[PDB]
């Protein structure tokens, strides 16, 4: 392995984001000239949340994954104050920028888009990983126009924790219980987000928020596509077992053989070139 890194070996530019108990900032590296984000964690305030598990499990989960449609975790130090993770840069920011930017997707851009978020989760759910928190926000885009998820310190891996409230699946509401399915919950709201610029459940505050949800309580906008409505129809479903992609309903294949997806080629979609938004 090559000596460890160190915070002289980069000069640091501008914050890229504020996370929770992290801050991640452009770095380039002095001897290469390549550009990485790097995820800068404060050890004492780290000790003092109780973030230990957190931390260890986000850095775990991260070095086991080998995927160009996810983050990847590069090299990590630390100096007497700080922990430092070498991430990929996603140049382009987040999906939830440019469904801001452009309002909404044609059908072209949602199905490649949503081809590339289902083949990632398949690639997770195999290695037995729970995202716990997906959504366009953690979904980046790099220079290519590619995907590439992130954002890792509140994923279960298998064999205690509550994400964002509008992709929040019901059975956290009801059980504190996560699985596999709770991504395809989140998957179903993304999809629904990206044809009609707006997430599903929507209200003035947490509480109703949730509500909506475990009322199933959204409706779909008159020009929605007939295909992706169905999809939608078979992800956003309450009971956790029968939502399109999970094992009880046979896996991956099914979700991938729904006819939203007719024309998409499933083996090589990083080597496509992305549609233009
Ligand atoms: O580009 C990024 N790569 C690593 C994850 C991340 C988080 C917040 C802002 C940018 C990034």
């Amino acid at each position: 392995q090559p000596r460890k890194k160190r915070p002289e070996d980069f000069k640091f530019g501008k914050i890229l984001g504020e996370g929770s108990f992290s801050t991640v900032v452009l770095a380039r590296e002095l001897a290469t000239s390549r550009e990485y984000a790097i995820k800068i964690l404060e050890k004492r305030h780290i000790i003092k949340e109780n973030k230990v598990p957190y931390v260890t499990r986000e850095r775990d989960v991260m070095s086991r994954l080998d995927h160009p449609f996810f983050v990847k975790l590069y090299f990590t130090f630390q100096d007497d104050e700080k922990l430092y993770f070498g991430l990929s840069y996603a140049k382009n920011g987040e999906l939830l920028k440019y469904i801001r930017k452009i309002g909404s997707f044609d059908e072209t851009c949602t199905r490649f888009y949503t081809a590339e978020i289902v083949s990632a989760l398949e690639y997770l759910h195999g290695k037995g990983i729970i995202h716990r928190d997906l959504k366009p926000e953690n979904i980046l885009l790099n220079e290519d126009m590619h995907i590439q998820i992130t954002d890792f310190g509140t994923a279960k891996v298998l064999s205690s924790f509550v994400g964002t409230a509008q992709y929040v699946s019901p059975e956290l509401l009801t059980e504190k219980s996560a699985c596999k399915s709770s991504d395809l919950w989140a998957l179903g709201c993304i999809i629904y987000q990206l044809v009609a610029g707006l997430p599903p459940f929507r209200a003035g505050n947490e509480y109703l928020i949730f509500q909506k949800i475990i009322k199933l309580e959204y409706d779909f906008p008159e020009k929605f596509f007939p295909k992706a409505r169905d999809l939608v129809e078979k992800l956003l479903v309450l009971d956790a077992t029968k939502r399109l992609g999970c094992e009880e309903m046979e896996g991956y294949g099914p979700l991938k053989a729904h006819p939203f997806f007719e024309s998409v080629t499933w083996e090589n979609l990083h080597q496509q070139t992305p549609p233009k938004l």
